[PDB]
């Protein structure tokens, strides 16, 4: 839990216009390009999950990248909502697509050098697939993307069900105020299986991780953990043959035997990654 004591993690107040408020963001400074780590499904607003679970910031110390956790945002998929959730009382919107690629970008760059092109942005649960589609619409900021048990194919299936039926587990947010019914287009433009053109097309770096086991952050407590088991695989192996189908030829697969959908293997990726990341964007 947590980063050794003496490094330079700063706690910062970041404006958004378009939300209405400061978002907090922990931040490590070390060279103008960064990895911007989003959390998961249940994110809350004292500290990024990958602060509380993880050594990260210890780990990506003197990397040669800054490291980026913003810290809030439950169930807020990182993405620009329609909008405030009609089940839980929201008294704003959520527009977090805007504040990563826009407001906090701009930012950093004033206040602390960070380049806003030629990061990279890496996610979990939910933000596995947000991770994608932001590099996926972004690719000058985001060369470099990584998914780590992401939801591949929310569009699909039972997919928007269960993804709803998570998002009022936590915290009370409802879908419908996201991304609109099921059939709204939002739920494609979101769906990183749907923008595998895109991700081809940039020949954005991808790294994925595909876990084993008790599903994180799915469904709920009408559903049986091996129907979303077999769920999560089968749309697993469909994303990853669908990327080769489509000319993918940019992306790095991980699917260790014991790995499942937890911290310990999402920071075991990460550390993974180190090296990768630091070819692709340093050079
Ligand atoms: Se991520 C996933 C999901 C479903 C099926 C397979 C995979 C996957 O990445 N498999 C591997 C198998 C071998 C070769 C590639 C790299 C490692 C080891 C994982 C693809």
């Amino acid at each position: 839990m947590f980063s050794r004591p003496g490094l330079p993690v700063e706690y910062l107040q970041v404006p958004s216009a378009s939300m209405g408020r400061d978002i907090k963001v922990q931040f490590q400074g070390g060279g103008p390009h960064a990895v911007y780590l989003l959390d998961g499904l249940r994110a809350q607003d004292d500290y990024n999950g990958w602060d509380i679970n993880t050594p990260a910031f210890e780990e990506y110390y003197q990397s040669g990248l800054s490291v980026i956790m913003p810290v809030g945002g439950q169930s807020s998929f990182y993405t620009d909502w329609y909008q405030p959730s009609q089940s839980n009382g929201q008294n704003y919107t959520y527009k977090w697509e805007t504040f990563l690629t826009r407001e906090m970008p701009a930012w950093l760059q004033a206040n602390k050098g960070v380049s806003p092109t030629g990061n990279a942005a890496v996610g979990l649960s939910m933000s596995g697939g947000s991770a994608l589609i932001l590099a996926a619409y972004y690719p000058q900021q985001f060369p470099y993307a990584a998914s780590l048990s992401g939801f591949l194919n929310p569009s699909e299936g039972w997919w928007p069900t269960l993804i709803g039926l998570a998002m009022n587990d936590s915290g009370g947010y409802n879908a419908n105020s996201m991304w609109g019914p099921s059939s709204d287009p939002a739920w494609k433009r979101n769906d990183p299986m749907v923008q595998i053109p895109r991700l081809v097309a940039n020949n954005t770096r991808i790294w994925v991780y595909c876990g084993n086991g008790t599903p994180s952050d799915l469904g709920g407590d009408n559903i049986p953990a091996k129907f979303l088991e077999g769920l999560t695989l089968r749309t697993n192996q469909t994303f990853r043959d669908t990327y080769a189908a489509d000319g993918g030829r940019n992306g790095v697969f991980n699917f260790p035997p014991n790995g499942t959908h937890s911290w310990p293997y999402w920071n075991e990726q990460l550390v993974a990654m180190k090296a990768d990341i630091q070819h692709v964007l340093n050079g």
